[PDB]
């Protein structure tokens, strides 16, 4: 029709903490470490229904997320094998007549390491809809925020793959994605460069 | 002072619709047959004095009351039509608007999706679904309106004119959204009733 | 050193049951036609080791795992009857018990209430049902068994046999609960099937 | 950075009902009657992470609230000793290079008393996200809405202090702060007078 | 074969009680001045039927309906005393019990705690409190009854007799619990009224 | 005043992850790492009200948990310095007239390390009332069940002291206490060794 591709973001193999987080937090069918994964945001939001039905029928792919927000909607599919995910992705692009590149770039609205987290700051992040692991006092904190939000998952994945960090929280919905990780001062800075390179990769497309 | 955005009067509520309202409302629970009046005004803080007025006028019961970012919704209902309409005219008289000064009802989505898969059916059933269970194999009617509250009258008629099942009605925020299930033939007919109901709202 | 409370096998999940566990389970989700298996052992904490044993033996998925006070519940499921049966036999070998060492399924309530009041339907819908809404004027069948886990299989053969609407299944704790809706002829036929399944089970 | 000061609201002594409301609706460390309190809203909202770390390391103050919204974010510190609270306050002000007066003015969105509340009106307010006390039918109802949201906590403290009213609810996030208090006609009238007197003092900055 | 566990008749609801019930009840909601009736029966599941009869009898609404593992609780209420008394008499004739057949109300706890510390008020406030806020420095009446259904009538009389504030009345389970705030004098009056009400109840 | 003493467990310094878990799910004042901690279960469980008033009113101690159940009640107090916690203990103990050894023995109802946790099994543990860190597939899992429940907190404390494990969960209320810890095959057996150790002492009363 007139569907704007806003996020197309593809992870070929989910890192273990990231998949575990999606499994625990997800309202749909659950992924496990190693599953390929496709995140998509389109506008208008309601178009997520037709596209999800198209994606689910083409392959053996399973639906992980589906949400209709005000201006846009989000869907995520995932399968043990890369093939089905990209095969369903093509279907979605061919139906909306968009190339992947027609996607929106990924603004970095906040990127920061915070060293020596107080126990009060940690307690606060840990009580507020925290579905991942416990942020612990004294450790360092990578925090990142993007616009659009869907990209935070892939950023989060490359962070974990590149650095011995612990995943605290991935908020992938709404207008702004947000990723919180914990680790030593040195681990978290590795996590940050990678995620910045991953973001660098997307923008060039 | 006050602007009237939604004014949607339902003279008698279909059983599923009323049952769903009763199952999700945090007010006084409607039953099938109840008359029912949806009103959204702006600023949102006004529904307080406005609900006070409607409630003090008649024997009518308050079903909903939400004050949102830019506007608020209020919902009254009673087994006697005249009580609901009487409260309605009283609310209009306070804000000094005619039932016609409401915003038109724009359609932001109308679609049927045939042969729903299990996965797609479950995601819907698992997230904010307080109605009945969407089942794989059936066709899905989905309807989105701006402003939201009109979706209730559209949901009500579509249950009258067609043999469909209520999955979900979300009547708050900027966008109303509706999900009904059934045979391709049923859900197409449920779409026409909603298309018609909206058209009559547009005539104001 | 473990006692085998519930063993219950379902070769092919009825659609509405699969959609209900899919919408209410905190594990991996089933689709219609899936094969399913329900286990309750005592001590309760035995379910972890057994879920490890069963998950490793095949491609089967884990739909529920709950350690309760007296005992512990677990539910595996797969698209093929073979992986479900293969994993259940492994769990039997490990606890050193045959399938018929399970406890009998005691019916502790069975009743059909025709012409459900709207108030009565409204209360049942509000109190945490994840299924379909109980509509007023229709007939209700409620059943309750001890132990709970069998209720899922009774819910399954009841949908197999009768054109009812599932409303609520509760498979954890001491007593299981089934809630169905339909016409009198529909609800009567389901209660008959459900009764028949439980007699089947009690033959071991 | 280019951090923006939106709300700087200092309370010297927390009123009992208000302290008790915050101890019940907040997800941090909890306040008691008499604690000094400071509420800061800054833009962009991810900045509240560094600013909070700065505050907990400067003094012994504790963290009550920490919330990141899309365009802005909000924090709240408190300690028995007002010293520590204003000290931690100045440390935040130095990092953002903003004086207290640089804060946004408090505009009144809504300001109403409604007499003789019906039982149905009362119930819906009691049933939706109210964490203060029950609103009873017959009594009068004072409702105040302010923009930005953070100053509603200072109006709520001054209202409770000046008049014998009951706190029903204070919502201090989003764009608009909303406050619900119950009393007689006279009690809510005094409370409403105290509210606007505090908003005007603030707006002298 | 139904055992009358509780039968507690409230002629008229005090506003904090009525307000509390309306904010925490999952069913239809009361207002100050309604009559109101609590019933516990065994077995639990018998409450559906007994709700069914009570609603048919008069114009009474259904306030609460909860099926515990061993017993079940229902709550009907109406603006007028006539309809509650009549609808309850019908419940009694069905189960073939007089009101006297109800279980004596025992007091498992009755205590005032004066000058409540902040951390104590805060823990009570945050954990399942739907009444008004408990503030520090004040006195706290707590009462625990067995059976639980009576704590509601003890909460009515206590509020009626003292100038106290209602914090919580949890009326399900085996144990009733009441929490109320006030000066140490008002809480001692609220407790003595409660004590007397139970005495009057077991006088029959 | 006829009060049974069911659990009396003193924790001299809360290990970091355990303090952080209590903090995420505590509904009183939150403990920070390093705090001392005293868990008490008494029957009739309505008695924890006075016993918390006594304990609070005697020292700087803070109330972290308090619950009334059918057969008993549980309270927990905690503070920066151990002197206050222990003193409040004696105030409590003398108020109910029992000594520290009048506590029930702590029977170990289940103890197991399960190696190579599958993703499915890890996911379902993560989805159900999990408020610690993510259990991750392939790692080993320590599980512990005690009766009464309050001791699982010292067992969890000690098992974090002696071992380099991760805390996933600790259900410290009801009849039975349940504890889920993660690590390699070496870290979980050490933790379990600490766990058996600490209970052995508790059983000497």
């Amino acid at each position: 029709n007139n569907i704007d591709l806003r996020v197309y973001s593809f992870i070929d193999s989910l890192q273990p903490q990231l998949a575990s987080y999606l499994a625990t937090s997800s309202q749909g069918f659950l992924p496990v470490p190693g599953d390929a994964c496709l995140w998509i945001e389109v506008a208008p939001g309601m178009a997520v229904h037709r596209l999800s039905d198209i994606a689910l029928k083409a392959t053996n792919v399973r639906l992980g997320e589906q949400v209709v927000e005000r201006a846009f909607g989000s869907m995520e599919i995932h399968y043990r094998n890369q093939s089905d995910v990209l095969a369903s992705g093509e279907a979605v692009l061919r139906e909306i007549n968009h190339a992947q590149e027609d996607r929106l770039p990924c603004r970095i609205a906040w990127k920061e390491i915070i060293r020596a987290i107080t126990p009060d700051h940690a307690t606060l992040i840990n009580r507020q809809l925290r579905k991942g692991s416990m942020l612990l006092p004294g450790k360092s904190m990578f925090i990142l925020e993007t616009e659009p939000a869907g990209y935070i998952v892939q950023a989060a994945n490359e962070a974990e793959k590149a650095a011995h960090v612990t995943l605290i929280d991935v908020r992938a919905f709404g207008n702004f994605g947000r990723l919180t990780m914990m680790g030593s001062e040195a681990e978290t800075e590795e996590a940050m460069r990678a995620a910045e390179a991953t973001i660098a990769s997307i923008n060039a497309r």
